[PDB]
């Protein structure tokens, strides 16, 4: 069962994503040979600032990277340098059925809050069906909001093999819903479209400023304190075992320490926490040719099992 | 000197109203003006996935339109698929495609109008034609009325592009040729398809002896002068002979003592000697498939130049 899951390059990674996805993500690669690639092409229809898109790549490639992702193991690339999903994307376009594509609430979604009602956001699904079906994807890691994607992907799948013969492998979603949702500095759900994000990749100086806008109590600094529903003590459990669970909750409890300490805390947990990906994520970003090789040998792998796929593909389409 | 291109997207058979319609006119355009021509190959899969037929079609156009003057030489002649870039091309052109401008096109509105279901590929198809039309430079665009709101809709992505990124594209013009000669079918009635009407340029002998042989005449008795003016004969046979061909034809026909039937057998040894050499090529062509691969290869490499030097502009923009 061939796991396959893009990475949108757009913005910073927060510990939101770390602890609900890409950790899973990197201590899955010993149980089976998986397919990662930063979406860049994807990337192109909410910006055409190509100076930003380009860092936004090399960033993002830099970021997985350090976080865990082990191009020997896996198999990690740019879009964009498979340039072969942009036929079959092509392709696929002959069995997609408009009625299929109207439906799709993401276009809408995205449409309403402000992005542009261009051919690229609406095409978006059967581009990312071409990424999927491409690498004989059976398993596709996503957000619920993903989903019908993923739907519309093995849609696309049933009525090429309906035609063609099975020539592709039929992806279904996986959601884990097992996972802690990693509230934001608001209490909210941590999201970069809600600006209260915990950054990965961040100065100190940075980060400081993040952890100091977490929103508190009003208990006095005397009075025991609630962990229960404490958005510091919520966002430090992700630190932290059971013992040190236990150490901050009775300095809650105790009183006469403020919410001011628990951030200065929190802010020693994360730094340490992150800091060894931190440094491989900058060293990474200051010399770029090392950093194009991985992705270059990345996308030699993916570019033959692309390219054997797109020769049974040629037979059926007359190419 | 201007950039001329033109996509082609044969089907069915070539007759003599394809050729002396519009084929020998772009054939002769190739020594005064740039001509690129490229055969459609991602637009036919719009209209089928067999791609046995498919591959056979697109070598088929090849053949007929080297065979029929096309000069590789002169002119810059490829198959779209060869040329990759403009699948980037199309997916970037996308970004700066409002979705009204895809809706309004008559080839989607009148699909659905009639009740059918629409693929993506045929309502996004006038993109993809936007990439092959602005990744050459192309000045213009020689199109049937059929085509005009399509080369408009690329006018208004590459005025959308240069308005984001500075001068990328130049901007592209429809010319409607006009007003060719209409050519006569076998019953009188403009030759087409549809019609089951029509003299084939690439059949055998004996389809062409069938075809000529169904042209509509007049009941005028064998040995009597016929008359040469409504005549579809007499019609057809001016394609293929110069003013005192027809000249000695027509003293022919007023002179009488020979019959329609004649006429056509007659009308047949002018058919088969004007098309002779294009036919024996045309088969060489299909025979020896590695003569026309070299050929369609030097086309590619040519316009592959251009599309690679668009792209490296195009890249800078979108940060690839
Ligand atoms: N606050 C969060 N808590 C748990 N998981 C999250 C959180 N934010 C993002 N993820 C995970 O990361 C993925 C979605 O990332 P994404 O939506 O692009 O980032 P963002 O939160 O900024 O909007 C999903 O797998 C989701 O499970
Ligand atoms: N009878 C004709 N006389 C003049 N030109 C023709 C004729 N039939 C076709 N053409 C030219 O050939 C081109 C393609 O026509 P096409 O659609 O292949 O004909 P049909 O109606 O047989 O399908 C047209 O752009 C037209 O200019
Ligand atoms: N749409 C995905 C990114 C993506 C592009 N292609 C994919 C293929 C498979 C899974 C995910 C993707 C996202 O928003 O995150
Ligand atoms: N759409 C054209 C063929 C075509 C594809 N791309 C083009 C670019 C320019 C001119 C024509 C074309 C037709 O149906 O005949
Ligand atoms: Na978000
Ligand atoms: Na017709």
């Amino acid at each position: 069962m061939r796991v396959l899951t893009g990475l949108q390059p757009s913005g910073d990674l927060h510990i939101g994503n770390y602890f609900g996805a890409i950790k899973q993500m990197v201590d899955a690669q010993e149980k089976s040979q998986m397919f990662m690639f930063i979406a860049n092409y994807h990337a192109m229809t909410s910006s055409q600032d190509g100076e930003k898109l380009k860092q936004n790549s090399l960033k993002a490639a830099a970021a997985f990277l350090s976080l865990g992702i082990d191009p020997q193991k896996s198999v990690f690339w740019l879009q964009s340098d498979v340039k072969e999903v942009m036929e079959l994307y092509w392709i696929l376009s002959q069995f997609t059925p408009m009625g299929l594509l109207e439906r799709a609430h993401s276009y809408k979604d995205k449409v309403a809050k402000g992005l542009s009602a261009s051919h690229g956001l609406f095409s978006y699904p059967v581009l990312m069906a071409a990424d999927i079906l491409l690498f004989d994807t059976r398993i596709v890691p996503v957000g619920k909001d993903q989903i019908q994607h993923v739907e519309i992907a093995r849609d696309i799948a049933l009525k090429v093999n309906n035609e063609w013969g099975e020539i592709f492998t039929l992806p279904e979603a996986r959601v884990n819903e097992e996972v802690a949702v990693v509230v934001g500095t608001d209490g909210a759900k941590m999201s970069k479209s809600y600006q209260n994000t915990i950054d990965i990749f961040s100065s100190e100086k940075t980060l400081k400023k993040q952890i100091s806008s977490i929103v508190t109590d009003s208990t006095a600094l005397e009075d025991p304190k609630d962990h229960e529903n404490c958005n510091i003590f919520k966002i430090a459990k992700l630190f932290l075992d059971e013992s040190g669970q236990k150490e901050l909750q009775i300095r809650y409890e105790k009183g006469g320490e403020g919410y001011g300490h628990f951030k200065i805390y929190l802010n020693e947990l994360v730094n340490a926490y992150f800091k060894e990906a931190r440094e491989k994520y900058n060293e990474l970003l200051e010399k770029p040719s090392h950093l194009k090789e991985i992705l270059d040998f990345g996308a030699t792998k993916a570019r033959k099992i692309a390219q054997e796929k797109m020769q049974k593909i040629y037979e059926k389409i007359g190419l």
